[PDB]
């Protein structure tokens, strides 16, 4: 499961380990900055959700392609579905350092 | 190759049109939540509460738009299929709900501090 | 108003039926019990409250999208006869993240306040 989803993860899909690098960034980050407790909390599970999000999409696009790889209009809206919801975890981890970075660097 | 970069955006922008098109879910929630994100933006509050307020209902659009993916696999699958029990769509809305609940006390735990 | 209520069916049928097949998410909802209790008993500002509560919720919610999929997998399993898993280990690969990132949010949190 989980380790083993991992490993599949990280090896095949290419964006996972983007956002691994950015999890291992965000956390080191994080912990050099003279920051509150909540502030490095925000900074490191908002870029985890990235991550969280992504494995779930990587999940969804297995089943599809288990369904079948022929092209079909439910198959690709589902790919794009979980494709957007990968964006405004993004959008939302890219607002979350900002707000909290501004007023502090 | 940042050639790609873009090739995802389109994706997820494609997914968006298609949520907001086909479900009405996502319409009326997306209305709250976008509302929720403008008074989040002008509040007399510090970052961390602003983020708080941002992100909780922010997580309601990313939870919608994995049930809507969900739904769309289950809908892919129902025709070819016939018999339907429904019970991967009814988890899909309950994950839904515990995002809104959350939102709902993360706004009130929050409005209540400070202006309490 | 007729469809919130329909909506809210549905999400309840959701739940009700995660609780009995699940093992896992009966304990997530007492950890979710507990957070909440826990972070009330406390004496904690409301951004670290809402951080104690919400990291264990994301956790349920994730553990629900899982479930979701893994009806889904159960589906095709019941026409195609294929034990292939990814879609499953991905799914759980999620839940485990969310899992490591509530540890480490009470981890930062409690040992701030402590
Ligand atoms: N079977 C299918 N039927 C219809 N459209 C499909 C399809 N498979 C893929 N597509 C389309 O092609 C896009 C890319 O496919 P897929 O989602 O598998 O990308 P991917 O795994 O290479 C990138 P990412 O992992 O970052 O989302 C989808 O977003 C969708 O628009
Ligand atoms: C203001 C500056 C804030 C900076 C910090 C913000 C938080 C980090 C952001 C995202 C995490 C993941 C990074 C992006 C992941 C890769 C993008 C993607 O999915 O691209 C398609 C794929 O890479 C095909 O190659
Ligand atoms: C104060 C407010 C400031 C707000 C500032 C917000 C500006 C936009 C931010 C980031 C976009 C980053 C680029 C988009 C990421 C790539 C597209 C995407 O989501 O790709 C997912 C991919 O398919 C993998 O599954
Ligand atoms: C202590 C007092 C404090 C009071 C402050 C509370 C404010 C709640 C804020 C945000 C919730 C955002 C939820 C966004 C998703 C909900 C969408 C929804 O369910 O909409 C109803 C539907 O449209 C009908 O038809
Ligand atoms: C201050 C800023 C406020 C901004 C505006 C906020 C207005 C809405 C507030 C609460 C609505 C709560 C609604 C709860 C009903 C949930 C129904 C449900 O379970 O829905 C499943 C879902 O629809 C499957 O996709
Ligand atoms: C500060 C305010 C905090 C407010 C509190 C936080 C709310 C958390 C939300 C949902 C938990 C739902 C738990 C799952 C319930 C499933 C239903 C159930 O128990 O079903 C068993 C059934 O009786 C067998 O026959
Ligand atoms: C400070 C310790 C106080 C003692 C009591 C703590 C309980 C509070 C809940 C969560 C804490 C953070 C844990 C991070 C993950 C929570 C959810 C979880 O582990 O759920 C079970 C899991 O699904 C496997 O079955
Ligand atoms: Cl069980
Ligand atoms: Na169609
Ligand atoms: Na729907
Ligand atoms: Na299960
Ligand atoms: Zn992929
Ligand atoms: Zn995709």
């Amino acid at each position: 499961y989980s380790w083993k989803g991992l490993r599949a993860a990280w090896i095949n899909e290419a964006a996972f380990r983007q956002e691994g690098v950015a999890v291992l960034l965000a956390v080191v980050i994080a912990c050099w900055l003279d920051v509150d407790a909540c502030t490095r909390v925000l900074l490191i599970s908002s870029v985890m959700l990235v991550m969280i999000v992504e494995l779930l999409n990587s999940a969804i696009e297995a089943v599809v392609d288990r369904i079948g790889s022929e092209y079909h209009e439910l198959s690709g809206r589902a790919k794009d579905l979980g494709s957007a919801a990968v964006l405004i975890a993004i959008i939302d981890a890219v607002i979350t350092w900002c707000i909290l970075l501004w007023s502090h660097f």
